[PDB]
């Protein structure tokens, strides 16, 4: 690709969060806590998932971020409507507002619905995500592999502002605690 010249300066927004993240000061990492996090529970914060919303909104344009994934099991990103559902149990699809990939047992998968398998020789350390607002295209690159597409969702129904998506996944096997890392452009 050709589209790190669309590079965005992507922060997360502690109120949205699951009250069991942990958010750095600089607001460019999240990881799982080994409990609640101690803060007040609000109407904006995902309540049955390890999940947080960038601070960016999006209606316009072209955007590209990169996210590092090393040395986690299980992890969900991309970008969601601004109006997603916060509570109780949903799926991740275009249908409820979702547009996102995933690793989930050593296998990754687009979150269609159904699910759609991915093909990726080399598992990745960094994944760079795209969209154009205008196109309706959301695409994901392997930074690791010299920047391979990995999976691109087309003719989106986007339906309102878009906020960039995380899941740093739950740590049930001690194996998933590492965070989720915005990196320098
Ligand atoms: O964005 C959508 N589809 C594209 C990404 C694959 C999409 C969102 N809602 N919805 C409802 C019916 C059909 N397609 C949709």
């Amino acid at each position: 690709h050709h589209h790190h010249h669309h590079m965005v300066h992507i922060t997360l927004d502690r109120n949205t969060a699951n009250s069991w993240l942990i958010i750095s000061k600089d607001r460019r990492q999240v990881r799982m806590g080994d409990t609640h996090q101690n803060v007040s529970d609000n109407k904006e914060r995902f309540s049955n998932y390890p999940m947080v919303l960038g601070a960016q909104r999006f209606s316009s344009g072209k955007m590209y971020w990169e996210v590092d994934v090393t040395q986690k099991e299980a992890w969900d990103l991309g970008v969601c409507r601004d109006s997603v559902q916060r509570k109780g149990q949903f799926s991740l699809s275009p249908e409820n507002g979702f547009w996102t990939i995933w690793l989930w047992q050593d296998s990754y998968e687009a979150g269609t619905s159904p699910q759609t398998t991915l093909h990726i020789q080399v598992p990745p350390c960094q994944i760079g995500i795209f969209v154009d607002y205008e196109a309706g295209v959301v695409s994901f690159y392997n930074i690791t592999d010299h920047g391979s597409l990995i999976y691109t969702f087309s003719e989106c129904v986007f339906a309102g502002p878009l906020r960039p998506f995380f899941n740093v996944g739950f740590n049930y096997s001690g194996g998933n605690a590492a965070p989720l890392k915005l990196c320098p452009l």
